[PDB]
Protein backbone atom coordinates (compact mmCIF):
# COMPACT_ATOMS: atom_id res chain seq x y z
CA UNK A 1 0.00 0.00 0.00
CA UNK A 2 1.31 3.41 -1.02
CA UNK A 3 -0.85 4.95 1.79
CA UNK A 4 1.20 3.43 4.60
CA UNK A 5 4.85 4.32 4.17
CA UNK A 6 7.66 3.24 6.48
CA UNK A 7 10.87 5.19 5.90
CA UNK A 8 13.88 2.98 5.22
CA UNK A 9 16.87 3.51 7.51
CA UNK A 10 18.82 5.74 5.12
CA UNK A 11 15.88 8.04 4.38
CA UNK A 12 14.97 8.30 8.09
CA UNK A 13 18.57 9.28 8.87
CA UNK A 14 18.63 11.90 6.08
CA UNK A 15 15.32 13.43 7.27
CA UNK A 16 16.63 13.50 10.86
CA UNK A 17 19.77 15.35 9.73
CA UNK A 18 17.71 17.88 7.74
CA UNK A 19 15.21 18.42 10.58
CA UNK A 20 17.96 18.90 13.20
CA UNK A 21 19.78 21.43 11.00
CA UNK A 22 16.56 23.36 10.41
CA UNK A 23 15.56 23.28 14.10
CA UNK A 24 19.03 24.26 15.38
CA UNK A 25 20.45 26.53 12.67
CA UNK A 26 17.53 28.36 11.00
CA UNK A 27 17.08 31.94 12.22
CA UNK A 28 13.80 33.01 13.85
CA UNK A 29 11.08 30.67 15.12
CA UNK A 30 8.41 28.44 13.43
CA UNK A 31 5.69 31.13 13.12
CA UNK A 32 8.08 33.65 11.49
CA UNK A 33 8.01 33.91 7.69
CA UNK A 34 11.82 33.40 7.56
CA UNK A 35 11.52 30.06 9.40
CA UNK A 36 8.76 28.85 7.08
CA UNK A 37 11.01 29.89 4.16
CA UNK A 38 13.84 27.80 5.67
CA UNK A 39 11.42 24.84 6.03
CA UNK A 40 10.35 25.20 2.40
CA UNK A 41 13.99 25.11 1.27
CA UNK A 42 14.76 22.22 3.65
CA UNK A 43 11.84 20.16 2.27
CA UNK A 44 13.62 20.06 -1.09
CA UNK A 45 16.62 18.33 0.54
CA UNK A 46 14.39 15.34 1.51
CA UNK A 47 14.95 12.00 -0.24
CA UNK A 48 13.29 12.03 -3.67
CA UNK A 49 11.40 8.83 -2.79
CA UNK A 50 9.47 10.58 0.02
CA UNK A 51 8.80 13.72 -2.04
CA UNK A 52 7.40 11.42 -4.75
CA UNK A 53 5.18 9.59 -2.23
CA UNK A 54 3.74 12.88 -0.92
CA UNK A 55 3.25 14.25 -4.46
CA UNK A 56 1.37 11.04 -5.29
CA UNK A 57 -0.91 11.46 -2.28
CA UNK A 58 -1.52 15.13 -3.12
CA UNK A 59 -2.56 14.05 -6.63
CA UNK A 60 -4.77 11.19 -5.44
CA UNK A 61 -5.46 10.63 -1.74
CA UNK A 62 -6.91 7.16 -2.46
CA UNK A 63 -10.05 5.41 -1.23
CA UNK A 64 -9.47 6.35 2.46
CA UNK A 65 -8.28 9.92 1.78
CA UNK A 66 -5.36 9.53 4.16
CA UNK A 67 -1.73 8.44 4.40
CA UNK A 68 0.49 7.47 7.34
CA UNK A 69 4.27 7.81 7.24
CA UNK A 70 6.33 6.04 9.89
CA UNK A 71 9.90 6.56 11.07
CA UNK A 72 10.07 10.36 11.11
CA UNK A 73 12.39 12.00 13.67
CA UNK A 74 11.12 12.89 17.12
CA UNK A 75 13.41 13.58 20.09
CA UNK A 76 11.82 10.99 22.41
CA UNK A 77 14.74 10.99 24.87
CA UNK A 78 14.55 14.82 24.95
CA UNK A 79 10.74 15.10 25.11
CA UNK A 80 9.40 16.93 28.15
CA UNK A 81 6.23 15.81 29.92
CA UNK A 82 3.11 16.10 27.76
CA UNK A 83 1.67 19.63 28.09
CA UNK A 84 -1.53 19.93 30.14
CA UNK A 85 -2.87 23.38 29.18
CA UNK A 86 -5.49 24.26 26.59
CA UNK A 87 -3.96 26.33 23.80
CA UNK A 88 -0.54 24.65 24.12
CA UNK A 89 1.35 25.40 20.88
CA UNK A 90 4.88 24.94 19.56
CA UNK A 91 6.31 28.48 19.34
CA UNK A 92 9.95 27.40 19.66
CA UNK A 93 12.05 25.64 17.03
CA UNK A 94 11.89 21.85 17.42
CA UNK A 95 12.25 18.58 15.50
CA UNK A 96 8.44 18.23 15.46
CA UNK A 97 7.93 21.75 14.08
CA UNK A 98 10.64 21.15 11.45
CA UNK A 99 9.02 17.91 10.25
CA UNK A 100 5.50 19.41 10.11
CA UNK A 101 6.38 22.72 8.43
CA UNK A 102 8.69 21.05 5.87
CA UNK A 103 5.92 18.61 4.92
CA UNK A 104 3.39 21.45 4.82
CA UNK A 105 5.54 23.33 2.28
CA UNK A 106 5.79 20.11 0.23
CA UNK A 107 2.01 19.67 0.02
CA UNK A 108 1.21 23.39 -0.27
CA UNK A 109 1.76 25.89 2.53
CA UNK A 110 1.13 25.73 6.26
CA UNK A 111 -1.71 27.81 7.63
CA UNK A 112 -3.69 28.53 10.78
CA UNK A 113 -6.69 30.51 11.99
CA UNK A 114 -6.32 33.44 14.38
CA UNK A 115 -9.27 32.40 16.63
CA UNK A 116 -7.99 28.80 17.02
CA UNK A 117 -4.81 28.15 19.06
CA UNK A 118 -3.90 31.82 18.46
CA UNK A 119 -3.02 31.08 14.81
CA UNK A 120 0.02 28.96 15.72
CA UNK A 121 1.28 26.90 12.77
CA UNK A 122 2.23 23.94 14.99
CA UNK A 123 -0.43 23.12 17.58
CA UNK A 124 -0.36 20.61 20.44
CA UNK A 125 -3.11 17.99 20.70
CA UNK A 126 -3.10 16.88 24.35
CA UNK A 127 -5.72 15.99 27.02
CA UNK A 128 -6.36 18.85 29.47
CA UNK A 129 -7.76 18.30 33.01
CA UNK A 130 -11.34 19.60 33.35
CA UNK A 131 -11.82 19.50 29.56
CA UNK A 132 -12.70 15.75 29.40
CA UNK A 133 -16.15 16.31 27.83
CA UNK A 134 -14.97 18.96 25.35
CA UNK A 135 -15.39 18.46 21.58
CA UNK A 136 -11.86 19.48 20.65
CA UNK A 137 -8.14 18.76 20.96
CA UNK A 138 -8.18 19.05 24.76
CA UNK A 139 -10.99 16.57 25.41
CA UNK A 140 -10.77 12.85 26.06
CA UNK A 141 -14.41 12.01 25.33
CA UNK A 142 -15.66 10.65 21.99
CA UNK A 143 -14.88 13.21 19.28
CA UNK A 144 -17.62 12.92 16.64
CA UNK A 145 -16.74 12.87 12.93
CA UNK A 146 -16.06 16.18 11.22
CA UNK A 147 -14.18 17.96 8.51
CA UNK A 148 -11.76 20.34 10.24
CA UNK A 149 -13.26 23.85 10.46
CA UNK A 150 -16.14 22.73 8.21
CA UNK A 151 -17.81 26.15 8.52
CA UNK A 152 -14.82 27.96 6.99
CA UNK A 153 -14.46 28.82 3.29
CA UNK A 154 -10.68 28.30 3.53
CA UNK A 155 -10.79 25.31 5.87
CA UNK A 156 -7.63 23.13 5.81
CA UNK A 157 -7.05 21.06 2.67
CA UNK A 158 -4.91 18.62 4.65
CA UNK A 159 -4.67 18.02 8.37
CA UNK A 160 -1.34 16.58 9.56
CA UNK A 161 -0.87 14.93 12.93
CA UNK A 162 2.64 14.02 14.10
CA UNK A 163 2.81 11.69 17.10
CA UNK A 164 5.42 12.64 19.72
CA UNK A 165 4.08 10.35 22.43
CA UNK A 166 1.54 7.53 22.03
CA UNK A 167 -1.49 7.16 24.29
CA UNK A 168 -0.09 4.82 26.95
CA UNK A 169 -3.58 3.62 28.00
CA UNK A 170 -4.38 1.84 24.70
CA UNK A 171 -7.92 3.25 24.33
CA UNK A 172 -7.19 6.33 22.20
CA UNK A 173 -7.20 6.16 18.41
CA UNK A 174 -7.57 8.58 15.52
CA UNK A 175 -10.54 7.66 13.31
CA UNK A 176 -10.75 8.69 9.64
CA UNK A 177 -13.70 8.01 7.31
CA UNK A 178 -13.66 8.82 3.59
CA UNK A 179 -16.66 9.76 1.46
CA UNK A 180 -15.19 7.43 -1.22
CA UNK A 181 -15.94 4.44 1.02
CA UNK A 182 -19.48 5.53 2.02
CA UNK A 183 -21.03 7.12 -1.08
CA UNK A 184 -21.75 3.81 -2.90
CA UNK A 185 -23.39 2.44 0.26
CA UNK A 186 -25.81 5.35 0.82
CA UNK A 187 -29.52 5.08 0.01
CA UNK A 188 -30.83 7.17 -2.89
CA UNK A 189 -32.94 9.47 -0.69
CA UNK A 190 -29.95 10.16 1.56
CA UNK A 191 -27.73 10.97 -1.44
CA UNK A 192 -30.39 13.34 -2.83
CA UNK A 193 -30.72 14.96 0.61
CA UNK A 194 -26.95 15.45 0.99
CA UNK A 195 -26.74 17.31 -2.35
CA UNK A 196 -29.61 19.63 -1.28
CA UNK A 197 -28.94 23.01 0.42
CA UNK A 198 -30.53 21.90 3.69
CA UNK A 199 -27.65 21.95 6.21
CA UNK A 200 -26.43 24.81 8.40
CA UNK A 201 -22.91 24.77 9.84
CA UNK A 202 -22.45 27.96 11.85
CA UNK A 203 -19.00 29.16 12.93
CA UNK A 204 -18.20 28.42 16.56
CA UNK A 205 -18.55 31.35 18.99
CA UNK A 206 -14.73 31.85 18.96
CA UNK A 207 -14.83 32.89 15.27
CA UNK A 208 -17.34 35.75 15.74
CA UNK A 209 -19.40 37.71 18.29
CA UNK A 210 -21.68 36.94 15.37
CA UNK A 211 -23.89 38.15 12.55
CA UNK A 212 -24.83 36.52 9.20
CA UNK A 213 -27.03 33.56 10.15
CA UNK A 214 -25.32 30.95 7.93
CA UNK A 215 -27.27 30.19 4.74
CA UNK A 216 -28.24 26.51 4.39
CA UNK A 217 -25.88 24.60 2.07
CA UNK A 218 -25.25 21.05 0.82
CA UNK A 219 -23.00 18.48 2.49
CA UNK A 220 -21.76 16.98 -0.79
CA UNK A 221 -19.81 19.20 -3.21
CA UNK A 222 -18.33 18.98 -6.71
CA UNK A 223 -18.41 15.80 -8.80
CA UNK A 224 -21.36 13.42 -8.47
CA UNK A 225 -19.18 10.27 -8.39
CA UNK A 226 -16.14 11.68 -6.57
CA UNK A 227 -17.53 14.53 -4.43
CA UNK A 228 -15.89 16.53 -1.71
CA UNK A 229 -17.84 17.00 1.50
CA UNK A 230 -18.31 19.60 4.20
CA UNK A 231 -19.81 18.35 7.45
CA UNK A 232 -19.42 18.40 11.23
CA UNK A 233 -21.69 15.88 12.94
CA UNK A 234 -21.56 17.96 16.15
CA UNK A 235 -22.14 21.38 14.57
CA UNK A 236 -24.05 20.86 11.29
CA UNK A 237 -27.82 21.29 11.79
CA UNK A 238 -30.36 19.79 9.35
CA UNK A 239 -33.04 22.25 8.17
CA UNK A 240 -35.44 19.51 6.99
CA UNK A 241 -36.49 16.08 8.24
CA UNK A 242 -34.88 14.36 5.22
CA UNK A 243 -31.63 16.21 5.94
CA UNK A 244 -31.83 14.95 9.54
CA UNK A 245 -32.31 11.36 8.34
CA UNK A 246 -29.47 11.79 5.84
CA UNK A 247 -27.02 12.92 8.53
CA UNK A 248 -27.98 9.90 10.65
CA UNK A 249 -27.30 7.53 7.74
CA UNK A 250 -24.07 9.35 6.87
CA UNK A 251 -22.82 9.00 10.47
CA UNK A 252 -23.76 5.31 10.50
CA UNK A 253 -21.64 4.64 7.40
CA UNK A 254 -18.72 6.77 8.61
CA UNK A 255 -18.73 4.71 11.79
CA UNK A 256 -18.92 1.46 9.80
CA UNK A 257 -16.11 2.26 7.31
CA UNK A 258 -13.74 4.36 9.43
CA UNK A 259 -10.10 3.40 9.81
CA UNK A 260 -8.87 3.66 13.41
CA UNK A 261 -5.17 4.46 13.91
CA UNK A 262 -3.27 4.36 17.23
CA UNK A 263 -0.29 6.54 16.32
CA UNK A 264 3.23 5.85 17.62
CA UNK A 265 6.18 8.24 18.02
CA UNK A 266 7.56 9.32 14.64
CA UNK A 267 4.33 8.50 12.82
CA UNK A 268 2.70 11.22 10.71
CA UNK A 269 -0.96 10.92 9.69
CA UNK A 270 -2.08 13.15 6.82
CA UNK A 271 -5.83 13.48 6.26
CA UNK A 272 -7.38 14.85 3.06
CA UNK A 273 -9.94 17.20 4.58
CA UNK A 274 -11.81 17.59 1.24
CA UNK A 275 -12.98 13.93 1.18
CA UNK A 276 -12.31 12.54 4.68
CA UNK A 277 -13.78 13.28 8.10
CA UNK A 278 -11.95 12.54 11.34
CA UNK A 279 -12.76 11.81 14.97
CA UNK A 280 -11.31 10.14 18.04
CA UNK A 281 -12.23 7.44 20.53
CA UNK A 282 -12.88 8.09 24.21
CA UNK A 283 -9.99 7.47 26.61
CA UNK A 284 -9.02 8.10 30.24
CA UNK A 285 -5.94 10.33 30.48
CA UNK A 286 -3.48 9.83 33.31
CA UNK A 287 -2.82 13.61 33.46
CA UNK A 288 0.65 12.77 34.76
CA UNK A 289 2.70 14.01 31.79
CA UNK A 290 2.82 10.61 30.01
CA UNK A 291 -0.34 11.06 27.94
CA UNK A 292 -0.84 11.06 24.20
CA UNK A 293 0.90 13.98 22.49
CA UNK A 294 0.36 14.88 18.85
CA UNK A 295 1.34 18.06 17.05
CA UNK A 296 -0.92 19.35 14.29
CA UNK A 297 -0.35 21.51 11.23
CA UNK A 298 -2.91 22.49 8.60
CA UNK A 299 -2.06 22.67 4.91
CA UNK A 300 -3.60 24.96 2.32
CA UNK A 301 -3.06 23.57 -1.19
CA UNK A 302 -3.39 27.05 -2.76
CA UNK A 303 -2.43 29.66 -0.17
CA UNK A 304 -3.14 32.45 -2.68
CA UNK A 305 -6.93 31.88 -2.48
CA UNK A 306 -7.06 33.13 1.12
CA UNK A 307 -4.99 36.33 0.66
CA UNK A 308 -7.95 38.56 1.68
CA UNK A 309 -7.83 36.91 5.13
CA UNK A 310 -4.00 36.92 5.48
CA UNK A 311 -2.62 40.35 6.45
CA UNK A 312 0.89 41.02 5.13
CA UNK A 313 0.54 37.86 2.98
CA UNK A 314 1.21 35.87 6.17
CA UNK A 315 0.18 32.36 7.22
CA UNK A 316 -2.55 33.37 9.70
CA UNK A 317 -6.12 33.63 8.39
CA UNK A 318 -8.44 36.11 10.13
CA UNK A 319 -11.64 37.61 8.67
CA UNK A 320 -13.04 40.34 6.37
CA UNK A 321 -13.84 41.99 3.65
CA UNK A 322 -16.93 43.47 5.28
CA UNK A 323 -18.30 45.81 2.58
CL1 LIG B 1 2.54 22.00 -5.66
CL1 LIG C 1 -3.67 8.05 18.17
FE1 LIG D 1 -10.43 17.82 14.25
Amino acid sequence: SRYDVTLDQSDAELVEEIAWKLATQATGRPDDAEWVEAARNAWHAWPATLRRDLAGFRRDSGPDGAIVLRGLPVDSMGLPPTPRVNGSVQREASLGAAVLLMTACGLGDPGAFLPEKNGALVQDVVPVPGMEEFQGNAGSTLLTFHNENAFHEHRPDFVMLLCLRADPTGRAGLRTACVRRVLPLLSDSTVDALWAPEFRTAPPPSFQLSGPEEAPAPVLLGDRSDPDLRVDLAATEPVTERAAEALRELQAHFDATAVTHRLLPGELAIVDNRVTVHGRTEFTPRYDGTDRWLQRTFVLTDLRRSRAMRPADGYVLGAAPQP
